[PDB]
């Protein structure tokens, strides 16, 4: 028993992190086979970042201008190209620690582990949700760019995020590993705003299932609802619409607990209308939306890698 | 910016986890050089666990009765002994992935990363505090025993916890790597109770410093207090006494923010007496006590390994 925010074990990603330096600018890169992937703003001076022309900056760079270090070892750069907002540095050495991997673009509402890194060295691991406004609530300082987000499925690392920048209210924005931003953000040092987030309804329901599995059952009521009536009532509390796809992915938790999804929706409706009356759910005084249905099943049935 | 519950990168510990099976019973072991350390209840049938005589069970075991697997590879057991509540299995192969390591006994109020494991395979990593009642709020299922807790200091893994059991209200108990329990618990399947926990005052103060560093400052008042008056007022809220040792370890955060420790204590006194008046601190509606002063500094200044 017990329910904790849990990250994937980071080892498979730790063996892929390198340091990339171009002139004055240093950040992290991800070394897979004989390619290093890193944020393209490595080629920028702090002045260039205010209004960069990356194509123009990159013409005036050579292979040798990129210093790539795997611990103490320099990796020789033998080619370079830009794909959207990421640089690809071909190196003369394949990373012997390359795991089986895929690049995936995650959907809003889905979670991943972040391995926060500085100077090519891992510092910490935590779990994030891709918010509906295409930001993450991370923890990143100067030098963190090129830190990656990932999921692990048995032996296979699905890389989904590379860190680029911090917005107002300390939230974070970045790209997939093809260099395409999540959300309407650009890699330019100019004021940008996230704009309005929403509560991930399916994840709140997943976490209420987690709570029941752990013996927290006070919020279960005797009622059901229609999907229609639930979505009508929940809209005013800035909850995203619950779709039949969402109901389908809750099926395993519904089946395991013998609580129909629309019965749990009736309990959620009462929490939204009445509040928690000074009670906690899994130790929290607020409804939690950063656990997916898969996150609940994996932890409350012990999947390994 | 941003402040997240963050675990140490797990790779150095992932390369030490093996599966140990004795007859019918399987759990995890930690392979360092040519020794495997695991909970001694691996030698028990479920019936033996009700009232075990471990010394008697172990006499009737041979080296070959211990099946140790590192992924697919069986490690030959060439010797065995019991130290308190852990078994030590000497194997014929030194673990080539053994990190620099130490065994440490952690103090109540200190944190560590847990690598939850099943069948010798890592599943997840999370952060725990050793509670003042010598339990941890973990997430552990059947087969999790032998999962370890640790801290990483540059290259050096300090192992501090090995998992043995689950108590009432889903809290967890275990040993140091010399097999000595934290708290008054025994490895016997009979009802045992944790008894009353306390709030780790120095960690609540560390987290209020984290909040200020992140721009959450509404709770800062114009007052100071004496250590004496603070401890008198806080006692009724089941906060542990704040000692001069605790004030000393807050010094770096105090120095960094320019907020004296007793000024923050005056702010904490007002939160305890008045509540949060419907406000949050770093997104929480409750005061958080599972971040050490070191945890705040490391995250809010980016230490790597
Ligand atoms: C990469 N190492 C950093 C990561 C930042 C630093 C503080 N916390 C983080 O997550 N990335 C940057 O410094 C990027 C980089 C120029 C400016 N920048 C920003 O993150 C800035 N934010 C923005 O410009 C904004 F608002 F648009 F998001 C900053 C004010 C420094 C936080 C580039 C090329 C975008
Ligand atoms: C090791 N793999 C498990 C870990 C447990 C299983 C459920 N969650 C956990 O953390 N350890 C055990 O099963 C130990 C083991 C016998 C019984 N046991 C317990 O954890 C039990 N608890 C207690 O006996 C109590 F209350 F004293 F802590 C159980 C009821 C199964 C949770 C031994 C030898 C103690």
């Amino acid at each position: 028993s017990g329910f904790r925010k849990m990250a994937f074990p980071s080892g498979k990603v730790e063996g892929c992190m390198v340091q990339v330096t171009c002139g004055t600018t240093t950040l992290n890169g991800l070394w897979l086979d004989d390619v290093v992937y890193c944020p393209r703003h490595v080629i920028c001076t702090s002045e260039d970042m205010l209004n960069p022309n990356y194509e123009d900056l990159l013409i005036r760079k050579s292979n040798h201008n990129f210093l790539v270090q795997a611990g103490n070892v320099q990796l020789r750069v033998i080619g370079h190209s830009m794909q959207n907002c990421v640089l690809k540095l071909k190196v003369d050495t394949a990373n012997p620690k390359t795991p089986k991997y895929k690049f995936v673009r995650i959907q809003p509402g889905q979670t991943f582990s972040v391995l926060a890194c500085y100077n090519g060295s891992p510092s910490g691991v935590y779990q994030c949700a891709m918010r509906p406004n295409f930001t993450i609530k991370g923890s990143f300082l100067n030098g963190s760019c090129g830190s990656v987000g990932f999921n692990i499925d048995y032996d296979c690392v699905s890389f989904c995020y590379m860190h680029h920048m911090e917005l107002p209210t300390g939230v974070h924005a970045g790209t997939d590993l093809e260099g395409n931003f999540y959300g309407p953000f650009v890699d330019r040092k100019t004021a940008q705003a996230a704009g309005t987030d929403t509560t991930i309804t399916v994840n709140v329901l997943a976490w209420l299932y987690a709570a029941v599995i752990n013996g927290d059952r006070w919020f279960l009521n005797r009622f059901t609802t229609t999907l229609n009536d639930f979505n009508l009532v929940a809209m005013k509390y800035n909850y995203e619409p619950l779709t039949q796809d969402h109901v389908d992915i809750l099926g395993p938790l519904s089946a395991q607990t013998g609580i129909a999804v629309l019965d749990m929706c009736a309990s959620l409706k009462e929490l939204l209308q009445n509040g928690m009356n000074g009670r906690t759910i899994l130790g929290s005084a607020l409804l939690e939306d950063e656990f997916t249905p898969f996150d609940v099943v994996r932890q409350c049935s012990g999947v390994t890698f």
